[PDB]
């Protein structure tokens, strides 16, 4: 399938334990791919001060369409040193790496694979 629906944890910044999936722009869209397959994958909701407390390069889901199934359809874009790798919508979060940290919610995806 092109498309897979996922339930993705949304995980409070200050209780993340690995604050990004690698050191590439490569690896960490690879990392966040592996992850997302797995169901190891959590979501930041992105607001101020919260990416200068995750690992750069960083890795956003972003709308890619105006939801199936009450399922937003999402693609990743990575992002270092104010250089993005991909062009898509409206940020939903910045991907992590999920290590067993407690949710605050579920963010329901159409993830682009």
């Amino acid at each position: 399938k092109t498309h897979v629906q996922l339930s993705l944890p949304v995980l409070q910044v200050r209780d993340v334990l690995v604050r990004g999936f690698g050191d590439s722009v490569e690896e960490v869209l690879s990392e966040a791919r592996q992850h997302l397959k797995d169901g190891t994958c959590g979501l930041v909701e992105v607001e101020k001060g919260v990416l200068p407390q995750l690992e750069q390069p960083y890795v956003f889901i972003k709308r890619s369409d105006a939801a199936p199934h009450g399922h937003v359809m999402v693609e990743l874009v990575a992002e270092l040193e104010g250089i993005q790798y991909g062009r898509s919508g409206e940020t939903l979060g910045v991907l992590v790496p999920h290590v067993g940290e407690i949710p605050v919610a579920y963010r329901k995806v159409l993830l682009r694979k």
